[PDB]
């Protein structure tokens, strides 16, 4: 059941964006770990004195990469006459985001109709402000809101139809094609407290409404938009377990609440797996220990139809997972955590199913996938 | 001349130690882009609750990336229970620092006979303390003065003869065998508002001597131990140039004195700048510009003894610079800065002549690359 209840018009993910404490070093990591290209910046070298913004792209996936200059390079300006191009960064900001959660996403932006409009329904439905809408260059609107700790849910609406005004694109020479077939956001999933009270605020605000799934530590509820294609979990930590939650120690580490991960989809999961795997232990990122074999014996029965023994064979030597829904078929794997704190991580993903065009969602989220792998573990001991 | 004046037995460069937001983004980027292996950690794997480090080296050269977790999750701790197996290491200082010069060398370390004797004596003869000698597992002394800024020189000295008790080292899996050539640590050079008071304060408590060399925006002496194997160039601005000064820059990007470059010896140079600059534009380092043709035609007159054709010709294609003095030959390059600020970069250098071993400084420092290349500049332009 999908109500489409979306408080103003929602069009899709249109990019994430970490704070850092040195944009240059996570940008140049990210990219070659994931087969991103440079695609932008704003920065000394385009008059930007207030914070230094690097810009990856691969497919539709952007993601932003922002860490603060010296307060002493723009001590002379004031809102009105800064030369920062994201007129809602502040110093004071980031630097407190950074100590307090270490690497991690600030920003999930979504592209709207109408940013004004989105930000003035949102805090007229329960939403808490944080940067009011700004026009930049006449050209594009940029507002946000509170979305849980210190994340926010950014709003861009464009008139034309480049990234925003201010960026500059970036040199052939420094812009190297690379690409592991990552194509877009599928998905950003928050870790809180308590889950209740974060979903009523933010389906409150949105309109967003629950998307339907089908002891590991957690519960989650998804809240998605009219054509559920904005995707955005939600999961909080359940108490007294054997194994401690992940979803607490997450809390812990990163002082609260925050963006547990960001599933990417890929276009061919397998060569985007070889080619990460290719780069762990050379600057990429590494992924979370494989499944063992007796999950991969177990795939035949479970998905037997829908990938060949091949097929499966190629899941085994990369550690993908595999879960199904009643709809479509879920691939997927996760990294270890993207820096030093045991907080944010990525997920690599792929549907198949749904087409109509494919349906957001198809497969779920591997929700499966926790007692699979208990159950796989347990009978490879014997 | 060299009178020998060290007020303390010195051995080699040790360490360089970088304060970090994140260690592993940077650790993973310095590793593919200079090529240097993981090789020990101290983190919450290795039961460090205080800060994550991570050790990469190369030969002899050690880089080490730190950075604080959440002070929340050592809160209960006092010095005398601490879990830092650093324990000069504050929350706050490296928050501090950071805030301040953004990614950046906090500690030049060098391995002494003795680093309590260093301290002592060091702090007899003027040196501001910053942490006192602490004994780690009866086995390691670690001790630390002021050099300039936020810079610290840290002494080292070992009972034996396993980087520092309470970091393990790092799993073959996790440690890919990178080697690009580079061996050790050359010379790191520092900038300070004003170079005299800088020098007269080191070496009064140290007892390290000027080391002999032979406007363009500097001005510059070199402290040197007995053996002139540690070397420690000090910059100042000169003012009111037609260009304006680049430790100029340096000082207001970084709010302050700091060190400004590491040279790192290669022993095959060539090598080295091939297997950096295949990475440039995919996660490692970029570097300055390369100099005019005229440049590398006006080698054959200065060189030509030294270097074939060939080998000139190999170092026009790869941006080297050559300089010599009156006992050897110096080839070198220039990084782009290391992150974000135009602050800190790093230097490749090889060294030709001086054998008896190679004895230090061997060549000196490229001095007289400053004026050949604004006449190679103008000749080019001709
Ligand atoms: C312990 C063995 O490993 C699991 O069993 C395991 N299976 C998973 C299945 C699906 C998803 C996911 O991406 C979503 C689930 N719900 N939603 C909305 C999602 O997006 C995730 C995040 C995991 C996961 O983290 N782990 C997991 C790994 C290491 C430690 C602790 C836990
Ligand atoms: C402008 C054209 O480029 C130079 O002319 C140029 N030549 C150099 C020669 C030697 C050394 C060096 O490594 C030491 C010199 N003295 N000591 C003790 C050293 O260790 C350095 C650091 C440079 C250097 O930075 N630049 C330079 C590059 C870009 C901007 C501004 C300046
Ligand atoms: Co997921
Ligand atoms: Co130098």
């Amino acid at each position: 059941k999908n109500p489409k209840s979306d408080k103003f018009k929602v069009k899709r993910f249109h990019h994430i964006e970490f704070w850092c404490g040195d944009a240059t070093n996570v940008a140049r990591r990210f990219s070659w770990g994931l087969g991103m290209r440079f695609s932008a910046k704003s920065d000394l070298s385009t008059g930007n004195m207030v914070h230094a913004s690097y810009l990856l792209t691969s497919g539709d996936l952007r993601f932003l990469f922002t860490a603060p200059y010296s307060p002493s390079l723009s001590a002379g300006e004031i809102k009105p006459t800064t030369t920062a191009s994201i007129p809602s960064f502040d110093h004071g900001s980031c630097r407190s985001f950074f100590s307090s959660h270490g690497l991690g996403v600030r920003a999930v932006a979504i592209e709207v109709e109408d940013a004004e409009s989105a930000f003035s329904i949102s805090v007229a439905n329960g939403a808490i402000p944080s940067s009011p809408p700004i026009v930049l260059n006449e050209a594009v609107t940029i507002a946000e809101v509170k979305l849980y700790g210190d994340v926010v849910l950014r709003y861009v609406s464009y008139k034309a139809e480049e990234f925003l005004p201010g960026f500059e694109r970036v040199e052939d020479a420094s812009s190297f094609p690379l690409d592991y077939g990552i194509r877009r956001l599928d998905h950003a999933v928050g870790n809180v407290p308590e889950l209740g009270p974060a979903l009523t605020y933010v389906a409150g605000f949105t309109g967003f409404h629950q998307f339907a799934e089908f002891e590991s530590g957690l519960n989650s509820a998804v809240l998605a938009s009219n054509d559920e294609m904005v995707l955005l979990p939600i999961n909080e930590p359940v108490h007294g377990t054997k194994r401690k939650s992940q979803i607490q120690t997450y809390l812990e580490h990163n002082e609260g609440a925050g963006l547990q991960h960001l599933a990417l989809m890929s276009e061919d999961i397998f060569r985007t797996l070889r080619e990460m795997r290719k780069r762990s232990s050379i600057g990429g990122f590494d992924f979370m220990p494989s499944p063992p074999p007796t999950y991969y014996q177990n795939l035949k029965k479970r998905v037997g139809d829908v990938l060949s023994d091949d097929q499966i064979k190629e899941c085994e030597e990369l550690g993908i997972l595999v879960d199904r829904d009643d709809q479509g078929t879920l691939l997927q794997i996760f990294t270890k955590p993207l820096g030093d704190r045991p907080t944010i991580f990525i997920e690599i993903i792929q549907r198949v199913g749904c087409m109509m065009y494919q349906s957001g969602g198809c497969g779920g989220f591997g929700k499966g996938n926790f007692s699979e792998l208990f159950k796989s573990i347990e009978e490879y001991e014997k």
